[PDB]
């Protein structure tokens, strides 16, 4: 079998993406936020606290016929962003592109964080990560993509955002019209849970290419770029007036400037991002100060290659028994 389905930004600065889901019979269709980062598939539901209801399509599950309470689980999760969402579970179908699921763990929320109930335009959120990192409890649940994994042609599912513009998200095949050039495939450690890898390097608009190792995890549940100090402190020396604002919270540049491009390695292939994709517009409305789309990892942990890196290429997540990871221009 094979799924595909348009993923939308939901804003005009694709702060984050969005992608319709089928969800119980009769279906119920809520728009998830596809996220390679994290392993719970949770909405907003019949059960979430009203006042934490502002906007969202909720799924009810006494409405499917196909929803089955799973006794006594709970689940909570805490994101990188400070935001969190937790409740109990249920079982039912999932379809996400024509591609369906039976007996998929389907995460009710019954609390969301602020910035959820907020953000009118996301549903919910589906991890696609590695199932090792799925917050159910007692017993841990398979995330959509473990579970379609072995009636889908080939183990793998695909990125393909879009530059203020839609994109797709396929499963089990690999569209060889949807990208330039051939796909370069580098390894992937599962240890800490992600789709985590190893750049070979970076460049700075026109300049040189810097050989040197970024680990790093793949997410398209993060917006921005994330990576080391020195790397993102090279790129800003390159805009007149950028500086690093604490009050801010990152990188800020004038909103009159022309960005360089930003070049990451994948082996011996090369990812261009082109200036545009790194501006996120002005730090509140009105402001001649611009939020810089690339910003340093310096206290996160870890180097997160979010959909401002992510979406100048087709990424290929390859599920097979040794998992990789795929980039191609387009």
């Amino acid at each position: 079998s094979t799924g595909s389905a348009t993923t939308t930004p939901i804003d005009s600065l694709d702060d984050a993406y969005i992608t319709p889901v089928q969800i119980g019979t009769p279906a119920q269709t809520l728009n998830l936020d596809f996220d390679t980062g994290s392993s719970d598939l949770w909405v907003f539901s019949s059960e979430t606290t009203a006042s934490e209801v502002d906007g969202q399509t909720i799924y009810t599950p006494s409405k499917s016929t196909t929803a089955k309470l799973l006794s006594g689980a709970t689940w909570s999760i805490s994101y990188g962003d400070g935001s969190s969402s937790s409740g109990d579970v249920y079982t039912d179908t999932v379809s996400v592109g024509g591609l369906t699921v039976t007996g998929q763990a389907v995460e009710s929320a019954k609390k969301v964080s602020s910035s959820f109930t907020e953000d009118s335009t996301i549903d919910g959120l589906l991890g696609l990560a590695f199932s090792t990192l799925n917050t159910v409890s007692p017993t841990q649940q398979k995330t959509f993509f473990d579970n379609a994994k072995a009636s889908l042609d080939s183990p793998v599912f695909t990125a393909d955002l879009g530059y203020h513009a839609p994109g797709t998200y396929n499963f089990g095949f690999i569209d060889t019209t949807a990208y330039t050039g051939s796909i370069t495939y580098t390894a992937v450690s599962t240890k800490q849970g992600f789709w985590e890898w190893t750049s070979t390097g970076y460049a700075v608009g026109s300049g040189t290419f810097k050989s040197t190792s970024i680990d790093g995890i793949a997410d398209t549940g993060t917006t921005l770029l994330y990576l080391p100090a020195t790397v993102v402190s090279a790129y800003w020396a390159q805009v007149s007036g950028a500086k690093s604002s604490s009050s801010v919270g990152g990188y800020v540049f004038p909103c009159s400037a022309t960005l360089p491009s930003f070049t990451f390695g994948v082996g011996s292939a090369r990812i261009v991002i082109p200036g545009d994709y790194i501006d996120f517009g002005p730090i509140s409305t009105g402001s001649s100060s611009c939020f810089g789309g690339i910003q340093s990892s310096a206290g996160i942990g870890i180097n997160i290659f979010g959909d401002v890196a992510l979406k100048a290429a087709f990424v290929v997540f390859n599920g097979a028994t040794t998992p990789t990871l795929g980039f191609a221009s387009k």
